[PDB]
């Protein structure tokens, strides 16, 4: 899976080890080995949420499987939780888009996962 | 809804008030309350369009509903017009990707919109 | 088509001419005239892949048509090869997400392609 966080929080406010923590927690939450987890954190962004430039985040989680109604509620609780604790972003200023990819539409290592 | 603009126009050429103007215009166009609209503008990017690095933009608009053939034409007229007037990007050097998201695939405030 | 490369390789490691080379190679690979191809390269990113911060890339290719099982395998070989040769990223540290877009969901020049 792939997890992307775009935020207007400054780079200095992102803890060291945040990328490793995300990797570990996503591995547990999705049941995927950590070897397959990619995480991308984009701070210092020009963003507004509801008209306001208070801290906010726009996120995406792409996976082959492990996406659905109930799992996505679980992931939202986990990820809003981590962003609130570590980046000090309110969970009502977070959107997370979930994408269930087909394996033929994910390239890796000169081929696809199909 | 969420609206993301990626452009090679420098940060200095992005006018004051632009993120608020986009929030207001998108609220008018989509009917959604401004409180739920998120905007993200990414200047200074390394981009080319048709082989040339003249000003250009790559955009996306995600919404739960209010996406479809006729609506998307209207959004394109609106957004290309704003980009041309405020950032001086020609409309024929803009692509906008539209995504109709299922409510169960959008996380917000520790849950999803399902 | 649109091709986006996010990577933790530094800006100075991106060779001169790379955006044009991507444009040319995607035109040949997809069969689309180069006037339609847009490319966006984002270096210097905070990223991890498999828990490691070694060079990696997260990419996406969006097209109207020309997306599918066998075509995506060919694209992956071409694009992993380019990233390996030009940015010295190992192909097993690259993910490429492929998106087949409907013409009604792509805006351009004040309308859509529908
Ligand atoms: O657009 C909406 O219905 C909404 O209120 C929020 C929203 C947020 C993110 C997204 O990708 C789609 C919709
Ligand atoms: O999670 C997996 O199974 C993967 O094969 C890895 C993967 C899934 C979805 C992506 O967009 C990127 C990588
Ligand atoms: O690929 C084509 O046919 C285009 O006309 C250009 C295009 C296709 C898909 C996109 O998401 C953006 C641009």
């Amino acid at each position: 899976p792939m997890f992307i966080v775009n935020t207007n929080v400054p780079r200095a406010s992102v803890p060291d080890g945040f990328l490793s923590e995300l990797t570990q927690q996503l591995a547990q939450a999705t049941g995927k080995p950590p070897q397959y987890i990619a995480v991308h954190v984009v701070p210092d962004q020009l963003m507004a949420f509801g008209g306001s430039s208070e801290p906010c985040a726009l996120c995406s989680l792409h996976s082959i499987g492990k996406i659905g109604g109930a799992q996505n509620r679980s992931y939202s609780k986990l990820l809003c939780g981590l962003l609130a604790e570590r980046l000090r972003i309110s969970p009502d200023r977070v959107y997370i888009n979930y994408y269930d990819m087909n394996a033929a539409n994910v390239g890796w290592n000169n081929s696809t996962f199909a």
